[PDB]
């Protein structure tokens, strides 16, 4: 369409939407309990994100925004999205390592700060205070992240498991906070559309990437 | 009022009232656990329903939504009603065969799907768009009445309460995607008075009639 | 800035942070199960508290609703504040007591609707009905604090714990009505500039002081 960026979010979407039903099959037959909530916490998240991307292309996810001068093309839907997706992958890696309620609570509590946050600095007119949400947002993930390792006696199935999603996960999730501060929601460094395949890159690797590196172990299994 | 729906968002609102209320001084005595479960989960939604009924009736849980040619009266208050109400109606059937969390977790994230994209299309300005966000959110419906059947050793207290409620529940949840897409959100085949009355007679059905048909046997009880 | 109650978003929004520092750092160490979720719970308000109470001092947590004859401010973001601390409050004070699930349930959707219908009253265009909404949510808060007492053989550490942080919940929760019915929101009687003030000690109060008598004591370990 009219949007440079829309090759994007159709990508993304028919990635989250193949995704989806590839870990829908996948996931019938199984009985595992266990197994039963990694399939559940991982499916949903590109079934989520397949919304949430459909709702970008199709342009309801979009909302203008005047900072610096102008009228910025924001994609609250993302936020909607990982509002409902990233406790859905610290729940992933929670469960993995079986983290007691409290620190699980600490996790999506930040969680949603720090989405909460990013979308507050999403939507902020004024431009200096962008910044200032993003702090405190990237303080959060900062936070959680520091939970990541040292935050909490695994079976080495697990654990190995659960270093590559970590790692995975620290320069996944560190990524996100860079390529808002340089996209146009940030200092406007990269364009809307190159960050916009930069998210959904990041989005469909955490979605589905992330997801197909999971459930494909029996670090899932009871 | 001035508005022909006026008197079924009155007639709704107080049936909602009339019932929590019901359901709250039968409350009152209980002890048992689990009954301690059902009582919350089954008041809270016409509780829930109530308010949010009210909201309706007093005018605040409507908006004006562009499409089609014209200016169409959405109550979001339904989804907003639905959203917490609907897993607590899962919750309550779920409870009932005691369902591992994956599946309930799978079951409230289609149902916020479900929930989530029908609130999308209620408020997508594009006319044939509103379709496939219908199109989506009865797939997560109808996702979740499949596992509502094969989803899954249950007492025959509970599983004969589980027939009933589930076949009640397929009718009546099945009934709404058709109000929806023959009412003024969909199609308009049906003016928003009968539409209105619809949901509320499946609304009070679903909250009070279907709460009422629950906690009146010892299929609640531990 | 220009608002007069600028100082007492600003004085709250440092209390809030500096408080949950001291919580933080408090926690750190902490590796009792149980006392890794008051310290999350506890830490998470005034964290949550935090952010809204600086989206208050930057003027994003603020929306103009017209009433009465005119364009009354409204901090929208308490709302969202109580609306994700309240049930943590409660969750402090019920994971004390040792509540059911069933109660536990029946306490934060209450709260939601406590504060949900709050939020209502809070931005409902037409003066006669934002009172409904204020009976309604003080209802429900009437309901919580109702069973805050004979709502339920505990510790005698956690229970004369108990006492104090209810009668404090008590008095706290029950101010809050009141402001808001004196306050700019409701009867108009006292001033912006001094609601804010009362709210943020009430919020202060139950933000910090609330968490400085629960953690200190042995109440919260296992
Ligand atoms: C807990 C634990 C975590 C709490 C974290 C603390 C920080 C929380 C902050 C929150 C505040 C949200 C801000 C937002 C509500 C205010 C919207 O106002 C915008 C401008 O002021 C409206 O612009 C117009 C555009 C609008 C677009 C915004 C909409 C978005 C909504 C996404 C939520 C969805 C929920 C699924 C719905 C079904
Ligand atoms: C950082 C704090 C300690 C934590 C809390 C946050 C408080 C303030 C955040 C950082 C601070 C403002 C950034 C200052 C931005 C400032 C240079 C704006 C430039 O002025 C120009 C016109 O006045 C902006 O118009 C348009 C020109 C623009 C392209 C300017 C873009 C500004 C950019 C901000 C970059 C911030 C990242 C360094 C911080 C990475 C660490
Ligand atoms: C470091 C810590 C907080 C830093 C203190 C700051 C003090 C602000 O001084 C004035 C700048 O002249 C702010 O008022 C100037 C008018 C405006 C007020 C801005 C107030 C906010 C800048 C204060 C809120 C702190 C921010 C959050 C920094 C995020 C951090 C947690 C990553
Ligand atoms: C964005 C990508 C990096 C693009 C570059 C692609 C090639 C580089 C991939 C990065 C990855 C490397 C991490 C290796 C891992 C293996 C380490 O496992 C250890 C075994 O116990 C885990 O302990 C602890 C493990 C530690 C792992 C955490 C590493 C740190 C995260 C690095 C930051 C990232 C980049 C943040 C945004 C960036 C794009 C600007
Ligand atoms: C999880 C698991 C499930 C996630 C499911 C995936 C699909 C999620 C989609 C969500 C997106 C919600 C859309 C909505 C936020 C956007 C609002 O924008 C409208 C037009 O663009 C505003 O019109 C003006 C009218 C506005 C009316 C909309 C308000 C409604 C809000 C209902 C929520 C309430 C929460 C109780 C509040 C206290
Ligand atoms: C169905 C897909 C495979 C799943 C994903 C959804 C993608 C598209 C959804 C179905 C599809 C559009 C419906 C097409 C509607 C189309 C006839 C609109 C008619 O054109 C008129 C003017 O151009 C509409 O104006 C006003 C006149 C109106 C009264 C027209 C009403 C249209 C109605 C749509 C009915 C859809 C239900 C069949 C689908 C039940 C299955
Ligand atoms: C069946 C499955 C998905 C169907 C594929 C469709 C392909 C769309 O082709 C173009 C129509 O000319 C859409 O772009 C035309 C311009 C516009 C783009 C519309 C894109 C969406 C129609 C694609 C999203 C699929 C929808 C979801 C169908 C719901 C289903 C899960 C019940
Ligand atoms: C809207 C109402 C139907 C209006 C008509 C009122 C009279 C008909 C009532 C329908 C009901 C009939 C179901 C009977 C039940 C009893 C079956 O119990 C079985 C015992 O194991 C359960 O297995 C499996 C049981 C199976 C039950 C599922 C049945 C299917 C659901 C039927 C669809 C409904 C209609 C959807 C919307 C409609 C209004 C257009
Ligand atoms: C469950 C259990 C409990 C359910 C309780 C029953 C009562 C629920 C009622 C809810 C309804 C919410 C009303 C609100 C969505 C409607 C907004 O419309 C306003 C005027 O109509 C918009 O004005 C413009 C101003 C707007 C400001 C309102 C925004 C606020 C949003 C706060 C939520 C945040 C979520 C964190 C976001 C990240
Ligand atoms: C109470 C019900 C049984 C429960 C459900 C709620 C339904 C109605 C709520 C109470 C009821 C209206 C309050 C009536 C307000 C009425 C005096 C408004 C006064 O009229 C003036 C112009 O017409 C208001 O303009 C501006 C002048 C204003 C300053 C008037 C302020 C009105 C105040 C309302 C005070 C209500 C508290 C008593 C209730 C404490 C118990
Ligand atoms: C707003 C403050 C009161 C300002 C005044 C400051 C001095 C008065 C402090 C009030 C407090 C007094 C409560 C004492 C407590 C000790 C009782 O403990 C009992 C031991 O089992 C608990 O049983 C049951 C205990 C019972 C406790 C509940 C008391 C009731 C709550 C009183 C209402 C408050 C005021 C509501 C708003 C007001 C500000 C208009
Ligand atoms: C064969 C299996 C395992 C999966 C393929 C199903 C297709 C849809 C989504 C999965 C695609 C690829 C794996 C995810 C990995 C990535 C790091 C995502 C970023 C790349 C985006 C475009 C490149 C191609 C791919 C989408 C296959
Ligand atoms: C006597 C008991 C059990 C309940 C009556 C309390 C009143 C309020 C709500 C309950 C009403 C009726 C039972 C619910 C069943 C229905 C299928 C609801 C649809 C009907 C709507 C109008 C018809 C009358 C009734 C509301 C009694
Ligand atoms: C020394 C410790 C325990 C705490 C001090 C850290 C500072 C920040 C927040 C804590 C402040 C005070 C305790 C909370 C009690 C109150 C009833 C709050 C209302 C008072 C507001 C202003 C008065 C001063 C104080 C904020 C210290
Ligand atoms: C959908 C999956 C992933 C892991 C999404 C993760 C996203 C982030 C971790 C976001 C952090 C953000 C921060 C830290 C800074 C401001 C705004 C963001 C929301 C992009
Ligand atoms: C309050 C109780 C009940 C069971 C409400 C159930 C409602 C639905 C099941 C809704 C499904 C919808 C779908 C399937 C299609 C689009 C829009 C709806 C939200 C009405
Ligand atoms: C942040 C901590 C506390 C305990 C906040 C408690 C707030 C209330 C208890 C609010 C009740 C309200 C009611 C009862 C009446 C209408 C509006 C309010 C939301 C202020």
């Amino acid at each position: 369409t009219g949007r440079p960026e829309w090759i994007w979010l159709a990508l993304g979407t028919a990635l989250m939407g193949l995704g989806t039903l590839y870990f829908l099959v996948k996931g019938m037959g199984v009985s595992d309990p266990d197994a039963k909530k990694f399939y559940a916490i991982t499916t949903l998240a590109p079934a989520i994100a397949f919304t949430m991307y459909l709702s970008m292309l199709l342009g309801y996810g979009l909302t203008m925004v005047p900072f610096g001068g102008e009228q910025n093309p924001i994609y609250w839907a993302r936020y909607a999205d990982w509002l409902f997706t990233t406790p859905l992958l610290l729940l992933d890696l929670a469960l993995l390592v079986d983290a007691d309620q409290g620190t699980i609570l600490a996790l999506v509590g930040a969680d949603g700060i720090m989405i909460g946050t990013g979308l507050v600095g999403a939507l902020t007119k004024v431009y200096s205070y962008r910044f200032v949400w993003w702090a405190i947002s990237t303080a959060a993930m900062l936070y959680i992240l520091y939970v990541l390792f040292f935050g909490f006696s695994m079976r080495p199935e697990v654990a190995s498991t659960f270093k590559v999603l970590r790692n995975v996960t620290v320069v996944l999730w560190s990524a996100y906070p860079v390529v808002w501060l340089i996209g146009s929601e940030g200092a406007g460094i990269v364009p809307l559309n190159i960050e916009t395949l930069l998210f959904m890159v990041l989005d469909v690797s955490a979605k589905v990437g992330f997801g197909l590196i999971l459930l494909r172990s029996r670090a899932i299994f009871g």
